[PDB]
């Protein structure tokens, strides 16, 4: 299979490989109750007329509540669902520096405070 | 206006706010010439039954082409055209913790060497 | 590429993964002639509305004859096939503790000595 | 009747048989309540030109729950289900030594930790 | 993923792993233009009633040209396309000294001065 | 008429052409038994129109086996088949230094020690 290491600060969390396809891959995160966990969905393609590519990377993660520990019976339920999507569409004939230099933005972008800030007091960018 | 800093390693680029508005936030780059630069396209909502909310993040940039330093007699003219749109569809009453490993896990992910080998060498993510 | 060691009890056996795919797994045993070896084959999927699970385990293994030792010519030919398969149905949401009461009772009845008696002299377990 | 005993490691269960029958063997473990408890399914047969032999081995255990010390009035209602059924296909005519070299593997894989990690993890066997 | 180094005799080219499969292996050329470069598919599977194998070896690399040297204006087009696949019979149930021979015998002629002849100057094997 | 000689290392060997024709030529290997021996069959064609050009090349050697020596009776009896067939699409208006190269890259991929593990061993070729 494919392990995936992510380090969130104090503790490494282990996703592996389940569905191994082409079109689709479907990497699920192994800790616990497998139901309700984080999923991440890769797709690679083409487009036209073998001009440019289009890649897809969605990452979800659905929320579970249980009541065992009190309440005499209650299976474990799932609550919200979180879907974050993405797509690339780069030509193949382009520039390593230039996508370089555009990773590097994006990673600043996401390493910044203010998406930090816009995700959880719902600010709206704009420091 | 709203200015914001992005460090690509060496050089620092400067976004500029063009049009203010709630439901459409356009952010332009501001370097030389500004047809065929950067844009950033931001959008915030609801949904449903004021159950949970829709945002929306684009980022495109297209490639120009002159001429004029050897040719005698062509305008700048763009090229292709990248689009990376996103969407978050998080619910109000959710978990402040669990919102930030979202996030965590997400910037690590961006930041892992496997998105960056596969947007490049156009693999399949799956190390 | 994936090693199993498996202990016989004086000599340890060696088993390779060779066609690694999500929905069917191939491990074959490396020892001399591949034809007509040890394989085992699993597969892990769904099932309904994404309610429970459906895991597939078969192990088999066909005995090989030769007589190059003392007649002019004759290549390796199979025998006879033995087919042990199995079905394992556990939904997600269980519990932990039974699944290990239910892998210990499944271990002991394969190491108790009534079901070695049912394979070797073909009699009803029964005791 | 007959009687089998099942060692857990602290404690020793009790299997007895109650549908005596050649073709259907049904032994059902006395503990408590009856109804929703560990079920065991043997079946032995022959098949085509009597050649070689069949074995069925199903072993059931539902789960049980009961609201009585609590809620005033619910009776003991089963939850969820398991079926892990087997298939034994050895013929006749075969080697008493090969048959024992087969126990011995099966008994080690399933004493092995790798089984043990699937069926708890439900992470894919490939250590 | 999985590299593989060829010597030309004053550079060394790489092939890098793209389409990890068991039925379709997808080697590409990692030199420049990912698009119109060196391209390996391999494939392999079984045969009637688990008698022989099939295992198919293609190679294939098209040619690209651009003007965007002198012509203001020309994306990278390709050229011709070479197909070179393969189509390899050989049984299990075989001889290795025989296999090593075959091997033996097919580098010597691939090697042969006749061949490359053949393949430059477009005249019948015959010396 | 045609002899090809081939050195396996120790020993030359000699191959006859045997039916010359211009879209069929057949080569046989001249040792003992015609029957069950070595025989090559070279094709070259055009295709389309008039734009490219198709060559085929095939290698058969089917082993046989004899039981004069020690039985009473059993004339040379042809055991096993193998199929090597090659498939070369050149167009005439290419570059002669580009198929001198793609030549060169061909003989050391045939003379890696890679394929031969992959012909002896039947292990996929990934080093």
């Amino acid at each position: 299979s494919k392990t995936i290491v992510l380090s969130v600060g104090e503790a490494t969390r282990t996703l592996t490989e389940i569905q191994s396809t082409a079109d689709r891959q479907i990497f699920e995160e192994k800790v616990g109750p497998l139901v309700g966990r984080l999923r991440l969905t890769a797709s690679l393609r083409q487009n036209g007329a073998k001009t440019a590519y289009r890649v897809n990377l969605k990452l979800d993660q659905a929320d579970v509540v249980d009541c065992s520990t009190s309440v005499c019976g209650e299976l474990p339920k799932v609550r919200y669902t979180q879907v974050w999507s993405h797509d690339v569409t780069i030509v193949a004939n382009s520039t390593e520096a230039s996508r370089k230099s555009l990773y590097d933005l994006t990673k600043s972008l996401v390493a910044t405070s203010q998406v930090e800030d816009l995700v959880v007091n719902l600010v709206p960018l704009g420091r």
